[PDB]
């Protein structure tokens, strides 16, 4: 048909322009603006900067496609091959160490901020600068040019021992199968595994019980009255309804063991803490309706259970009966939507919510303020790290089948067309999964 | 050579994206947003129109450079035709009524407030396509494909009656050069002519002598050390050369009414600046080398001498006597000559400068930003008539010199159309670097 050439053209250009411009984009703004040199930025710097050389090499393919001979020359058929392998390399080994950047980046929020991380990544870029040069230089030597049958046509290729090219080329083409996709994507599948498994861990463990009721119910190391009256110490310990201080003052000294003199210190506090706890889990689980419902609960939203009988008891809560099954049928929001309707909630609004909240997001953001970047940033990283799988995954199976096995010629520019459009994408999922990257690149272009 | 191909597939590729992107996005942009609702935008978006219809021609263009023939047929060749005459015809005649509508709010501000609008500028829009569609759909009619004999290429192209065919085509490529080029540039000229008059009319109305010293002067509404270490407060207004700051304030006090303590309002600050500005006049009227140049000088030149006397004093002034009398004899440029060799241009260059040029051209032009002559929006239009004909020209005078009167030339003709797809893509980012609004719009767009 008469279109293939048209739409081909115009979307080769597409992907031309915005593999170049975009690309050269990000280097720039990065390098420019210290304001943002972050471990994955110096990393994605890295990526831009194959994905742009990669991108050059277009207007060679096309034109060498049109021809179908190599008008270039030895020169530069060494220098687009090593940039053809450099690319190759260079974008897979960065991914893997992206990767293992938000791996890490899980379990160190801080030091992910600081003087070294940075330079830790520009340091690293140039170790695989290093490593990808294996194969790189060795394409600059090997790449050379030759007349093929009696046909006027040029080949450009890497240039093994006659006859035994075969062995040599499939040595190759298997290494660069194992090195430059085998490992490097598993590796990154194992890092991403592991990786859900790690902030599943850091969602359940970045938040104790003791740090949830400490916000809700405060902290007093000297007897003090409830909103009620009633006096009380420590962590809304409730010492006695009856309105006598020395009556407090004895039931304290009970739950101690010393003459307090309606004073306990900050560690006799934590163990009366826990021992409030206990009782209110052992009471939980003594209850009919709210055992079943505790024991079904991770861990995360059995504190917002705990936390409840601490403020209304064990039969206060159990009066929730539509929320609790609710609960236990893990439908988190018709739980929360219910218990906001409550007379509870309105008393003590605040509270309340954060105590839905647990119930609803399974997590201590209620009362720990958690960092939405690391989230954004990761899946940041994920979406590029998968985009590129799925694009240069055809090439190098290709590479692959071809040399393993004994028209189709088609497939290979599809195979070849996706490679280059990653390249081209990448630009974009910076913009729009990185909202720091957004506004750097409208700061620059539309000032 | 092996670079061509190379240098000319990525110039080539930026061209057609920027090109069909960047006027799909003001089109869309100008469709979307209240604000971009006027007169000037309405012929932008008929314009980018245009730019993106040709630019959607790019690739069947390469195409038929490689395979050298046209592979697409006739109904493709017709229609591919009518968008190459359609592009020329409407973008050139709607950056004319650009001009035109331009021409109008500058010299016609009255009837602009009635004539200026949107709409009026989409009805005008509407005939620059019937009246296009003239050449536009005969394309239709004539274009066709015939399979070229001694070859077996195809050809794409308009087919008049044979054996009149030679003379048919001169006809029509000669009326396209006077529609589509020689007319529309001469409106344009005559358009760009008439305001640059009027602005050049109007600027030197609003200037003064009071805004022209504001600048040399400046403004302190609080006591200040001057140049050479002197109290002065308000318009370059000297209070004492005496250091006590307590007579700085004393003389101020004096002469103002009240007790400043070293600060006075803004309009204290005028009236102490007229006072110094009638003083100077006076002076000059009591001088007798000065009297009689202030007396032959227009408004503008006089507010140069007036500065002068402003700065330096009466006296100083009135030592340039081979200056004087060359400005009473009305020789500018030989007096402003004289005037740089004075100490006083050595000491202030900046200012002097300013104040001689004024003399010079006995306009205000020394008292503005640059290019702020023509307005934001004007100077948009000017820019982008500017480059279209830079691109268009030679395009056109190509085709002419063919028509009249050599194979390898071939590649002069794939060069000056090259000019012409790549004006398509320019325009967008014109508007974006000398328009504000596009700019803004752009960025919302593109990154959210
Ligand atoms: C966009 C990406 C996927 C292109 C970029 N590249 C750059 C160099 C290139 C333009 C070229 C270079 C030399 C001669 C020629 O005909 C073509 C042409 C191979 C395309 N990369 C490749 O084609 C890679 C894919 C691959 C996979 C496995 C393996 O063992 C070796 C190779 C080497 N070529
Ligand atoms: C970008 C602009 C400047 C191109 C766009 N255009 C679009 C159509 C075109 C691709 C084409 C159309 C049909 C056959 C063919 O081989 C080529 C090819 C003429 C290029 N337009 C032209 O070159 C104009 C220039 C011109 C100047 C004077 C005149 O009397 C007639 C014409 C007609 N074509
Ligand atoms: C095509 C012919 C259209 C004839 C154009 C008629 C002139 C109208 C005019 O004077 O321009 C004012 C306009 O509304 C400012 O955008
Ligand atoms: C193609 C060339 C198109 C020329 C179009 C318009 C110029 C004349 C505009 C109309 C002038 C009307 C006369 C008039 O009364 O104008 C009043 C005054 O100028 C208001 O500021």
């Amino acid at each position: 048909s008469p279109a293939i050439p048209v739409i081909i053209t115009a979307v080769y250009s597409v992907v031309f322009v915005v593999g170049l411009v975009g690309n050269s984009l990000v280097m720039f703004v990065i390098i420019r603006y210290t304001k943002m040199k972050t471990a994955t930025n110096i990393y994605i710097f890295n990526l831009a900067l194959a994905d742009a050389l990669v991108t050059t090499t277009m207007p060679f393919q096309s034109t060498v496609y049109l021809m179908n001979s190599w008008p270039f020359g030895d020169v530069l058929c060494k220098i687009v091959l090593s940039i053809d392998y450099y690319n190759m390399f260079t974008s897979i080994f960065t991914l893997t160490m992206m990767s293992v950047d938000r791996y890490i980046a899980v379990c160190h929020p801080v030091k992910a901020l600081d003087f070294r991380t940075p330079l830790k990544a520009k340091i690293i870029n140039i170790c695989i600068w290093l490593l990808s040069s294996s194969v790189g230089i060795s394409a600059i030597v090997l790449g050379g040019t030759k007349v093929r049958e009696d046909v006027d046509v040029i080949e450009c290729s890497l240039q093994f021992p006659d006859d035994d090219y075969s062995w040599w080329d499939l040595f190759m083409k298997i290494c660069v199968f194992i090195f430059a996709f085998v490992i490097p994507v598993l590796i990154i599948i194992v890092c991403y595994t592991l990786m859900i498994l790690r902030l599943k861990s850091v969602r359940l463990l970045s938040g104790n019980i003791f740090e949830m009721l400490r916000i809700d119910e405060g902290l007093r190391l000297k007897i003090y009255k409830d909103t009620e009256g009633y006096y009380t110490i420590g962590i809304g310990h409730l010492l006695t309804k009856s309105p006598s201080l020395n009556a407090a003052k004895s039931e304290l000294d009970k739950a101690i063991g010393r003459n307090t003199n309606g004073v306990i210190t900050k560690d006799e506090a934590e163990k009366l803490f826990n021992q409030d706890v206990d009782a209110a889990v052992r009471g939980i689980l003594r209850n009919a309706k709210l055992k079943p419902v505790y024991d079904s609960l991770d861990a995360v939203r059995r504190a917002a259970l705990i936390n409840m009988v601490f403020q209304m008891g064990e039969t206060g809560v159990a009066g929730f009966t539509n929320s609790l099954r609710m609960l236990q049928q893990k439908r988190w929001d018709e739980a929360a939507v219910n218990l906001a309707k409550s007379r509870w909630y309105n008393q003590t609004p605040n509270r309340a919510k954060r105590v839905i909240t647990t119930f609803r997001t399974g997590t201590w953001d209620a009362y720990r303020e958690k960092d939405r970047n690391l989230r954004r940033i990761t899946r940041l990283v994920l979406v590029v790290v998968a985009v590129f799988v799925v694009c240069w995954t055809p090439i190098h199976i290709f590479i692959l089948v071809e040399a393993l096995g004994s028209a189709a010629l088609s497939s290979y520019y599809f195979c070849i067309a996706l490679g280059y459009t990653n390249s081209s994408l990448n630009p974009i999922l910076y913009a729009f999964l990185d909202e720091n990257f957004k506004r750097c690149f409208r700061d620059f272009c539309f000032p």
